[PDB]
């Protein structure tokens, strides 16, 4: 067991192993984050102290869920776990959880907002998102919250996916980027959704990289749906059959019918191969959207595609999600996962 030291930073007590030095507050409802230098590995890191991890059954289960998922992710284009620790010496005194990851600088917002992106840059950035998603989806995990602020990028244009969906009603209301990248079937709860909700998000992000503008910046759920249907057309009977809410089907049928637009007249001047790929991602019927593995083999990525270097994940057991436990049982499971952690090479 390492030696810990305590300190108060911005009205919060931080007790961490000596290896972590020069802690500097950088952000704060799921927890507080400090930047630090990890003397063991030489990396600058983010250290997150979880806020009230075991205050309710819901919170204790969410803590366990986040820890299991971060321990599993081992891929160049996905954020991984460098360390996890508690200053507790026993389950009896266990109350605080700290998570350690690589410190991320820019996100994709800083890139698209204030940079000139060639088509070659768009190819490489979207390639890396799809490479990470093929890995994530192979474990039957759905990200659910892909958007530019959840994509870290460095000076060499290398990309990592972070901030897995693990949101409230108010946070999705109005003119907010938190909803602009969501597939319509989950935005309006049309049906039980698949992993291709993430592919819809990738299409929205690719369109924005190519044009410098948000694809579907709706002022509310209904305004955003209208923008979406103007581009991809209104649903045919085949998809309407798959929508569960009779009220939702009723609402859809009240709209005048519209054909799919010509994407070459929307994304003027774009690489024709990029246009072709967007038409395969931005399909209203989620059964018919291209998958991550299929998209990697698309001719738009011929420069980067290497089928011997696009790995899949080890199997991921999520049976706990249907389990009904007490706070102290979720807490004990989390404790076991903290003490069994093995750091990467
Ligand atoms: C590339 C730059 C981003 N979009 C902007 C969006 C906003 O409303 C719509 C949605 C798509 C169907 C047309 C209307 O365009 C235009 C071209
Ligand atoms: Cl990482
Ligand atoms: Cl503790
Ligand atoms: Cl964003
Ligand atoms: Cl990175
Ligand atoms: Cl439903
Ligand atoms: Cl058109
Ligand atoms: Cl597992
Ligand atoms: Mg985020």
């Amino acid at each position: 067991r390492p030696t810990f030291y305590r300190q108060e930073l911005n009205k919060t007590i931080w007790e961490v192993p000596e290896r972590y030095q020069n802690l500097s507050p950088v952000g704060s409802a799921y927890g507080s984050v400090c930047a630090a230098f990890d003397t063991k590995t030489g990396h600058r890191v983010a250290v997150k102290k979880l806020s009230r991890p075991f205050q309710s059954i819901i919170h204790a289960k969410r803590t366990y869920r986040e820890l299991r998922l971060l321990k599993h992710m081992k891929h160049e284009n996905v954020i991984g776990l460098l360390d996890v620790f508690t200053p507790a010496r026993s389950l009896e005194e266990f109350n605080d959880v700290y998570l350690v990851t690589h410190l991320m600088g820019a996100d994709l917002n800083n890139i698209v907002k204030c940079q000139k992106l060639t088509d070659d840059h768009v190819q490489f950035l979207i390639y890396q998102i799809l490479r990470g998603l093929k890995y994530i989806h192979s474990a039957d995990i759905i990200h659910r919250d892909l958007k530019p602020s959840n994509l870290a990028v460095n000076e060499d244009c290398e990309l990592k996916i972070l901030d897995f969906g693990l949101h409230t009603d108010d946070e999705m209301t109005g003119y907010v980027a938190t909803r602009w990248y969501r597939a319509p079937e989950i935005m309006l709860n049309w049906m039980h959704y698949n992993q291709t909700v993430d592919i819809w998000s990738v299409g929205c992000i690719m369109a924005e990289l190519l044009t410098g503008r948000t694809l579907f910046p709706g002022t509310d759920h209904i305004d955003q749906l209208k923008l979406i249907l103007r581009l991809v057309g209104t649903p045919g009977a085949e998809l309407l059959k798959k929508i569960s809410s009779e009220s939702a089907r009723n609402y859809i049928q009240s709209l005048a019918q519209m054909p799919k637009m010509n994407f070459a007249n929307v994304f003027i001047g774009a690489n024709p191969l990029a246009v072709d790929l967007l038409e395969k991602m931005l399909v209203l019927d989620s059964d018919k959207r291209i998958t991550a593995a299929q998209a990697l083999a698309h001719a738009y990525f011929a420069q980067y595609h290497d089928p011997d270097d696009e790995p899949v994940a080890d199997p991921y057991d999520q049976s706990f999600e249907s389990r009904d436990l007490l706070i102290d049982e979720w807490k004990s499971l989390t404790y076991d996962e903290v003490i069994s952690f093995v750091p990467p090479p």
